[PDB]
């Protein structure tokens, strides 16, 4: 990526939003993370590492023994994930006054991500932060082909979205190790056992599974892992061949439309491209890293709903000084909304946090549910919607028998695909609108 090839000092004085490049080797420990840490403590900064996931928060505490951190006495550096930062600023709780924020795999299109990068904006242009923004791929990234510490191969072929029963030998007869990158987990499963099958040792990563799973590839008694987009976000793999569907399956909302429906699978962007693609070419010292890509790239991400759900969060984010928080300069012109259209007023707002964090529904659809004055614990909203927003399983309209004890047809107000599109969401959704959680 075209960020700073290098920590520097200067990059913790107050104002300053430095995107540093991260071009990962074969080597285990990161380095640059404790380097930062120890410029920090240095600098007697009150400082917050930011990682995307779990996964990356225990691997940086980890590289961090012997300096003083708090992984979430006096210790002024605190480690945790994106979203973590972002859950307190919605909550009354007090933040620390942070000096620094360096957030890791700064790239994520994750609502909370994208919110975290906004609050952290925001207070470095008010002279209260210094930020370091890691990632190869910034915005406003369109080469899903940058350079790399190794030659990559590239190469366009078919790649299969379905078991096979012949074809496709390349796949199966090399002998090292491959990242599969695919739209959806469902067809990973499918490719899966066609290639256990075949007779190898297959790992599935998603965000369901990346906790328990990952862990398992650190291991060489493995061929595959098949993955979903999370891998994009500082997944580590001692392999040699990555093969991209280069497809995603995304929620949208269409420029003022009334609900959020899933789009795919269809073309990914170029910043997840290169990600994927960057999971390999990382050892200087080894040629022959393998590329193959199943179709074309877009730059056209802006009915994805997290830029919408980002705006939401920072709407809702409260500054002890009164000001309105704005996305990331480059993100800004990603939604069309005037700064605060979201806010929520008191009682609305604590039912909101309590949808996003009890109820586990979307940020867009908890906001819908707040602004319309219901309580968490009321579930009427699940029943009292329009007859296009009925939802069907295994092609009947579902019945839920309510708390209140009538039987009534699930049919909400407002219509978030992310509650219904597969068996174990509508489960969920069913379980939500009976009163179970």
């Amino acid at each position: 990526g075209p960020g700073s090839e290098a920590f520097t000092p200067d990059m913790l004085k107050k104002r300053r939003l430095t995107i540093l490049d991260l071009h990962p080797g074969a080597g285990k420990t990161r380095r640059v993370i404790p380097q930062i840490v120890r410029e920090c403590v240095k600098a007697r900064l009150r400082t917050v590492i930011l990682a995307p996931t779990r996964v990356v928060a225990a691997e940086m505490a980890e590289a961090l023994r012997g300096l003083p951190i708090r992984y979430q006495g006096n210790e002024i550096v605190d480690v945790m994930c994106h979203a973590t930062l972002t859950q307190r600023l919605l909550t009354p709780a007090k933040v620390p006054n942070y000096n620094v924020f360096v957030m890791d795999e700064a790239h994520f299109t994750d609502p909370a991500s994208i919110a975290a990068r906004g609050y952290i904006s925001t207070k470095v242009e008010l002279g209260e932060a210094a930020a370091i923004f890691m990632t190869a791929t910034p915005p406003g990234t369109t080469d899903p082909f940058p350079d790399s510490n190794a030659p990559i191969i590239d190469q366009e072929a078919e790649i299969p979205d379905r078991a096979w029963n012949s074809g496709f030998e390349w796949i199966t007869e090399y002998t090292g190790k491959t990242v599969w990158f695919v739209p959806s987990v469902r067809m990973g499963n499918e490719i899966a056992m066609c290639l256990t099958k075949a007779g190898k040792k297959v790992i599935q990563l998603n965000r369901k599974s990346y906790d328990s799973e990952y862990q398992k590839c650190k291991g060489n008694d493995w061929d595959f892992v098949i993955t979903t987009d999370i891998s994009e976000m500082g997944a580590n793999f001692g392999a040699h061949r990555v093969i991209d569907s280069r497809k995603c399956v995304k929620p949208v909302i269409l420029d003022g439309d009334d609900r959020v429906l899933m789009n795919g699978p269809a073309p990914i962007t170029p910043a997840s491209a290169a990600q994927r693609r960057g999971r390999i070419g990382r050892d200087p010292t080894q040629s022959g890293d393998e590329y193959f890509y199943g179709g074309p790239t877009t730059t056209d991400d802006t009915g994805h709903a997290h830029w919408i759900e980002a705006k939401i969060l920072l709407d809702n984010i409260q500054l002890q000084n009164g000001l309105v928080a704005q996305l990331y300069g480059p993100e800004r012109d990603k939604v069309f909304t005037t700064d605060g259209e979201y806010r929520l007023r008191s009682e609305q707002k604590k039912n909101f946090v309590e949808f996003l964090r009890t109820g586990d529904l979307p940020v867009w659809l908890s906001y819908k549910v707040a602004e319309a004055g219901y309580a968490y614990t009321d579930r009427r909203w699940c029943f009292d919607g329009p007859a296009n927003n009925t939802i069907l399983e295994d092609n009947n309209e579902v019945e839920i028998w309510t708390r209140q004890g009538e039987k009534r047809i699930l049919r909400p107000r407002w219509s978030d695909a992310r509650v219904y599109c597969d068996n174990q969401a509508l489960r969920s959704f069913k379980e939500f609108a009976a009163g179970k959680r």
